[PDB]
């Protein structure tokens, strides 16, 4: 299994950004796909998940209203559209896959991450 994130970089506060995850080595349409992040001085935490049945789940506070998760099963890729970014959104963003979990950080498969910095 390989999960490859892309799209990270430097953005300014208030910007939008799209991250992508390209999956290989698994039957993509049978897995729940999730985005997690690890910001400076914080534990790795849930951002969003899209189940294999297409149901979307978002993390606490500034995720439901600002971010949107989607998947393209034909391309074995999933995306995170981030809006109204803030300096506290600076983090390494990770793609993950699991047949069962949604919010838990205990997903079976993980990518290496893509870094996002949001300047003040």
């Amino acid at each position: 299994v390989q999960l490859v994130e892309s799209g990270g970089g430097l953005v300014q506060a208030g910007d939008s950004l799209r991250l992508s995850c390209a999956a290989s080595g698994l039957t993509f349409n049978r897995y729940n796909m999730g985005w997690f992040r690890q910001a400076p001085g914080r534990e790795r935490e849930f951002v969003a998940s899209i189940s294999w049945s297409g149901d979307r789940t978002y993390g606490t506070d500034s995720v439901k209203g600002r971010f949107a998760i989607s998947r393209d099963n034909a391309k074995n890729t999933m995306y995170l559209q981030m809006n109204s970014l803030k300096p506290e959104d600076t983090a390494v963003y990770y793609c993950a896959a699991d047949r069962f979990l949604t919010r838990s950080v205990k997903y079976d498969y993980w990518g290496q991450g893509t870094q996002v910095t949001v300047s003040s």
